């Protein structure tokens, strides 16, 4: 009967897919800072999230454009634990730039929500999000989601340096640290305070960066080792 | 620099008393009421209650038909503070409107630039879901969101024994209140309702920087 | 299919018997700073495993009803606990007597000879003072908690008792349901070596045969 | 909080440690080849996993003079090392000699790293891994994890061409588990697994003297 602590079924052929999405549709014009910036985080969160066991696929949003977002969503996973889909955006950006992130953030999660996606049903979705008609918000629907956020929906970002970004590196960190030691939910914990901890001062304020993740699990999410 | 990084901090409990679990009823603007819902809250209330007082905490309930004090008052002695906001599954689109209003007055009343007493202290806000900054979505560092529905999903109509969401969470608390973390302990209330189907899924927003336990306390 | 985090199963309608065991044998002229210096640990244990729903049964062996424990069924039992307590000073036949009586409470409750409670832990918490005079027993589910390894140096039991018992109890209040038992133990470990007040540390140990995890959640 | 529920032993040190691999092979007059490489198998395998761990591996053997290199292992500083691990090994069938040896190497390897006598492993977990085969099981000390291959009245596993189960299975979860769990943890499931892989049922044993917890996080 009832348990406590039930974990979700990691025993699995595959653990899944770790979908990176780096957001570069609309912003003019960009700078080194931000462009290896951007890259560091992808190729640290790509070494992470490969060293878990996922089959990470990243693909930018300026180049077939929805066919390859479609092939992700429309594959089957029923061989797989659970899905991850990182979101990248730039720091700086136009009125419009932001707002089609929202647009691309709301239509990516509505294809894995149980009544499209049904290899996914009972199994968790990361989606990591890095935060920049009318249903313009950062919250959007489904069970057994893991919505995970950079920004608390009022406070200051980081600007993206050339080793990266104050969310991503921390992510990353604990990921190689604890990634398979520690339940998910936890390890977003530790994020949560490395980020905000590192309250440092170039254009301060000196603004915090409060990170948050929105939990719709229904059991532990634990990374133990595969094969 | 005596004791670095630590994978499992946990907020300290150590403080005289663990605070003040503030339950708040949204009865403002409801028209009409029907003994269903009437006596359903009132489960809600009464469980609520004897379940945070069994946890150690200081239970204080106002209807908002009749906070300065609890948001003035210091805090130095105590580990956290919980405020539960309980509200009716049907209503007006005033009656909904006035509750996000007080839920975005009342949490920002213990955001750190304010609540000084609270600060690097959790703070839980257990919400019942039913000026152009009309969301969900509040702030705050070492801030516990707590929700009976997500977003877009449907809530439970409340009956004579209460709602699914406190119904589960009274549950839960009586049973693992002081055993588990309480991120884990409302994963299982987060299960228990939409496993429920007879689909509401819960969703719980964490700030928070370090593990969050209720040991037993008094000794 | 790897179990990796399996514990045992804590659904059983009743958690089980709490047996507190007082050696109160060939003690002769025993001390009143012993003598309800023992009461405060076996009242003090006796709270601890009831609040953690055990049913704590009671008895001495200075006063036939040791089959009568082993007998009961178990099938609707979680665990079987059974701490055994001891004075510090005793004559060589009270540390000779307390050795026999190890191997019959440890050799009634293995697996093959009581069947009830085969697969469900048992946890025997020592307090230690044929040709088998030794400090270790065998059997599986079995989980061996004594007051000091070998190499010791006993405390002795003041107003208000042993400071194994005086910290596992206080472990118990703050951690019994919140931690696994492993865990709980490494913390007592920890809490009556640095409670080295006067010249040396008292280090405890404990023996795990366990094949899974244990957590006492409240029943129900 | 003053009170530390999850305190673990740092794991931030310079280097790791030592694993240190002594393999039995004096007095087993005429040993069989499945148990010759055979134990290879389990050498080769144990000095890969705390290597992949980031442990010093050092194999040496009492067969080769073997007692004087034993003093520049304790003698050396382990200040900016973390633990100490000395893994145990020897085969099943021998004779009383082989087994009265045994029992000796493991007093003067136990007894040589006891915080009292080496003051640079002080306060820093000594975990000894024994496959065994004062004549007791238990030694004593602090910061101290005897693993065991099997309990006392045990029926020990016969060497083949792996090796035996216990390493088989204890290797098994250390590049599965090893860097995952804690280390009490994984050897609970190293009860398991041997047990289960019952091709009676060998209960291993683990005696933990551990004041806090054990994780071996990748060092930097
Ligand atoms: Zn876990
Ligand atoms: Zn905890
Ligand atoms: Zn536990
Ligand atoms: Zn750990």
């Amino acid at each position: 009967m009832f348990d406590p602590a039930e974990k979700y079924k990691m025993d699995h052929r595959r653990r899944g897919i770790a979908l990176i999405f780096n957001h570069e549709r609309f912003f003019w014009h960009l700078t080194l800072p931000e462009r290896r910036g951007t890259c560091a985080d992808r190729d640290n969160l790509t070494r992470r999230f490969s060293d878990l066991g996922f089959e990470v696929k990243c693909f930018n949003d300026l180049k077939e454009l929805l066919l390859k977002i479609h092939e992700v969503s429309t594959v089957s996973h029923a061989d797989a634990d659970c899905f991850v889909c990182v979101f990248l955006s730039h720091g700086e950006g136009n009125h419009i730039y932001a707002y089609d992130a929202k647009i691309e953030i709301q239509t990516l999660t509505g294809l894995f929500k149980g009544d499209k996606c049904h290899s996914l049903v009972g199994k968790p979705k990361i989606f990591i999000i890095q935060a920049c008609a009318a249903s313009v918000y950062t919250l959007p629907a489904g069970a057994d989601f893991l919505m995970c956020y950079s920004v608390a929906e009022g406070y200051y970002s980081h600007r993206e340096t050339v080793n990266g970004s104050w969310y991503i590196q921390d992510l990353c960190e604990m990921l190689g640290k604890y990634g398979s030691s520690l339940e998910f939910t936890e390890l977003l914990t530790l994020v949560n305070r490395k980020v905000s901890q590192r309250r440092v001062d170039p254009s301060a304020i000196g603004k915090k960066q409060v990170p948050c993740f929105a939990s719709m699990l229904t059991k532990k999410l634990h990374f133990f080792p595969k094969s």
